[PDB]
């Protein structure tokens, strides 16, 4: 019924940019894709600060909500939200950081980077329906630092509700794949269920990671989009789209180094 989705937009360099995946090329595919494929409400991995702006003025009918990962203002990579704002309306949201003091920027545990996890409270503006939104970048080296994430993150997840249990999505780019034991930390408690795991219908023909390589195949899949037990999960699905340029023939490209994981579910 409603459209959720998970997309890792890959973070702006000139690096990419020299072996023609540049972010000037590839942003306005990607918002031609959220707008097809009718996202109503994504997490989003990655992105500085002018990236959210390009997203912004490229998807009419959309906001997004998360600071900074650097300094809780502007600075560094975002866990941004983007959501339609004719469907729902913002109650609250907030941000914190993945460690001992979640309160405030800082790296936590063994892990090398900070990591920020965004959230908002949503209300479906047609049938009031509400619930908790998560978006995350786990660390790449901290493997301490992602279990006690996840462990963190349900902690969040009972004291965010306003004074209601409000059913919860978390969305993000979890580093590493479903055979580690921060996957298994996610799933263990009976909090959350993994889309791919609970989906009526399963369209799957790609794992998550391509590395910008059109040719890529793998079974893993480190972006997820875990949900409360509460919902109905209609339909997961990994969006293969792909667009072409001008080699030096054309070749295939593909918007991110991730592709995005689409689901549908019964609010
Ligand atoms: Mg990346």
């Amino acid at each position: 019924s409603l459209t959720v989705a998970s997309y890792n937009l890959r973070n702006a360099n000139g690096s990419d940019s020299a072996r023609g995946d540049g972010w000037g090329q590839r942003y306005p595919v990607i918002a031609q894709m959220v707008q097809y494929h009718d996202f109503d409400i994504f997490g989003t991995q990655e992105c500085f600060l002018h990236q959210l702006k390009d997203m912004k003025e490229a998807l009419p009918g959309y906001d997004y909500i998360g600071v900074g990962r650097d300094d809780g203002k502007d600075k560094g990579e975002h866990s941004a939200i983007f959501y339609r704002t004719d469907k729902f309306d913002i109650v609250e949201k907030g941000d914190f950081w993945l460690s001992e003091t979640p309160d405030v920027p800082s790296k936590g545990w063994d892990a090398v980077l900070p990591r920020i996890c965004s959230w908002g409270h949503f209300k479906c503006k047609d049938t009031g329906f509400e619930f908790l939104f998560f978006n995350l970048h786990m660390d790449h080296i901290g493997k301490k630092a992602r279990v006690e994430s996840a462990f963190l993150v349900q902690e969040k997840m009972k004291e965010l509700g306003r004074g209601k249990n409000l059913p919860a999505i978390l969305t993000g780019d979890f580093n590493v794949d479903q055979t580690h034991q921060s996957y298994d930390a996610f799933v263990s408690k009976g909090v959350l269920c993994d889309s791919y795991e609970k989906c009526d219908y399963r369209y799957a023909l790609n794992g998550t990671f391509n590395n910008f390589d059109p040719n890529s195949f793998t079974e893993s899949r480190i972006d997820h989009i875990f949900v409360s037990p509460s919902f109905h999960v209609k339909r997961y699905g990994v969006l293969t789209d792909t667009y072409r340029s001008v080699r030096e023939a054309y070749e295939a490209r593909t918007p991110s180094d991730h592709f995005p994981v689409k689901v549908e579910l019964v609010f």
